């Protein structure tokens, strides 16, 4: 009711970069709760509520990567009486079938006048004589009342919620994610972010002979991903001229291979511009619509940038499960052996460099946020 | 008791390559059951048992990638009487608390004299008057007795077992997997195989100042992986001289970066020799012992071969879970920001090409099998 105490996932200078990234991301997520103050130490993040609805704050906190668990806590002055009080207040904030309880005491303030042995019956007694049909269970308690005793101030909590886990978005760096309208790529973007890497999305569209409705899918997908980070930058690359030239200059059996090669070349040029160190795709091995190893081998020739492939060894079912969980599935669902020698030999016949450079120069950038 | 009918995972020329790969892998797995005959059509694989212990065959069948499910079946001639018989025999082969049953009839042979409507009470009646304390349930049956009626011969089955899933090892091609003694790399090798890609393992060891016990770990890990494919080819590359030269020629802050770059260069040279189209690693993002994106970005400079990274966005817990499931965990457990400009500038100072070529020439190859 007074505080939310967030416990970090897992991590010197590495912790600083972790904490301050988490701070900024949490701050941004809760900015529509302007009364809150946040102190983030190297071991714990303290969210001072100052009247702000703890439930409302909780519902937004659970979507932030980098948080293992968090607790709704009471911060009370550190003598027995103020401790007794805070325990009760914390206890009463627990909705649901509440019939039994337990008290647990961590004593970090070693010079506290009373012993844990003695504190137990005291706090229990105070909750007992201030409730109605409620007893204690040491073995099967409904509500665990945990008392952390520190000097000056002490925390009481009963309400432990799971966080999203993973790593604060931004701590690991930045990659470009190749986003398309299928089920896969948004999932891959999501998994990248969960490991603390922020993503900028890159989408190739060919405005005449691809529809606006298909472009809206990608925008909608990028919009949905805003739930998991501060903002999603979406680069829309006009691909139509490159697509046309490939049809004219390249033998048909290789047109798709070269187009994907051209996609990767352009994406690398964007990655450099944006100081991104890798490129994410939703490629996976061995599905009907998934490319062969031969295809992958031939397309990857054009870049020695890491190509992060989160779904590389995942099956359709686990991919769909996640897409459903994160809520990109129903948007995605809207219904709209190559060799290196030959790929090179065909590309030798026309200089795609001006096309590549213009496509980079012509990209449009949207910046999406969760619109509260 | 007479047959095992395997149902395929999921997949023209693509099915042929799938079926015959599965056939060869199953054949190899069951070669110590020499009486068995295997017919594999494009829709089903039939294993004629010919007296061979079906349980023993089942226990080895469940570890073969490419099998969704399989059934212990009876193949009986296709008139009512031989059908009644086979149903009972199939039913009686079911160990466990058997008290109720049900009959289900798929009628693929359209010109079969009797209708499903009539077949139901007949087969049920025959099992009823030939068992003791057993009735039928249409809603909550212990044993489902499924009758597939075809011309000439018909199948009865009650015993549906799950298979390993994934894709027949070999169907997708071949990659080199970089294998080390940690928890990760064997898991990555395993996940690669489950998507139907066979792996050849590559391990760098530096015989004087790495132990034989550490090399035995990798051998043990490769041995354990033989459970999931026909054989594991393990390449042991002597790395000591390259390691020494790096210590002498390279500034210390970059020695590890260059060593890994040298590893990747050698591995690519081996991949080519072995007609492998990619390289698998157990790299993941954002664990304490995992490399940074900067590190990954700088090491990947030296190869434009696909680098398959199955665990790239997995956490420690899911990695450990799998390593435990596949039984590599307890072997692994045995206790034994770089920039491209600087990496290149330092490597410019000494020609590592002769070292790279000799290491490739000096690799030793072991071939491991599951030793029944
Ligand atoms: N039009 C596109 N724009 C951006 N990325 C794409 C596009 N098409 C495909 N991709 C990326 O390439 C991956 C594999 O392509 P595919 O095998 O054609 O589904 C997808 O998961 C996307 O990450
Ligand atoms: N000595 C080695 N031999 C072969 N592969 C290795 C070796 N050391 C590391 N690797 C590979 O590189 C990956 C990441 O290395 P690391 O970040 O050092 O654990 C491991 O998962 C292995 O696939």
């Amino acid at each position: 009711y007074e505080y939310i105490l967030v416990r970090y996932g897992e991590m010197g200078k590495n912790r600083s970069k972790f904490v301050s990234t988490l701070k900024d991301n949490v701050k941004f997520k809760l900015k529509k709760f302007p009364n809150i103050k946040i102190d983030a130490t190297h071991d714990r993040m303290y969210i001072q509520l100052n009247g702000e609805d703890h439930e409302a704050v909780s519902e937004r906190l659970k979507d932030v990567f980098g948080i293992h668990k968090f607790n709704l806590a009471m911060k009370v002055p550190s003598e027995l009486e103020d401790i007794k009080k805070g325990a009760l207040a914390a206890f009463l904030q627990v909705k649901g079938d509440v019939k039994t309880f337990k008290i647990t005491v961590h004593r970090s303030y070693k010079h506290f006048p009373m012993r844990t042995m003695e504190l137990l019956p005291e706090i229990g007694g105070h909750i007992l004589e201030n409730t109605e049909d409620i007893t204690v269970d040491v073995h099967n308690p409904d509500v665990n009342v945990r008392v952390e005793i520190r000097s000056g101030y002490s925390y009481i909590m009963c309400d432990e919620r799971m966080g999203a886990g993973g790593l604060p978005v931004g701590v690991g760096g930045k990659v470009m994610v190749l986003l398309s309208g299928g089920i896969d790529s948004p999932v891959a973007a999501y998994l990248t972010m969960k490991r603390g890497v922020s993503v900028e999305a890159v989408h190739f569209h060919s405005p005449p002979f691809t529809s606006e409705r298909a472009k809206q899918k990608v925008i909608d997908l990028a919009q949905e991903l805003t739930k998991y980070c501060k903002r999603v930058t979406l680069h829309l690359v006009p691909f139509t001229e490159v697509q046309k030239t490939i049809n004219k200059e390249i033998p048909s059996s290789y047109s798709m291979t070269v187009m994907r090669r051209m996609m990767m070349r352009i994406t690398e040029r964007i990655a450099e511009e944006r100081n991104a160190l890798a490129i994410t795709t939703g490629e996976s091995l061995g599905q009907v619509a998934s490319q062969t190893l031969d295809s992958m081998h031939t397309i990857n020739e054009v870049t020695n940038y890491p190509v992060i492939r989160p779904l590389i060894t995942m099956d359709k079912l686990e991919i769909i499960k996640i897409a459903e969980e994160i809520g990109t599935y129903d948007i995605s669902i809207r219904p709209y052996k190559p060799k290196r020698e030959k790929a090179n030999r065909f590309e030798a016949k026309y200089d795609f460099t001006p096309l590549i450079d213009e496509a980079v120069a012509n990209k449009e950038t949207m910046v999406l946020q969760t619109v509260e």
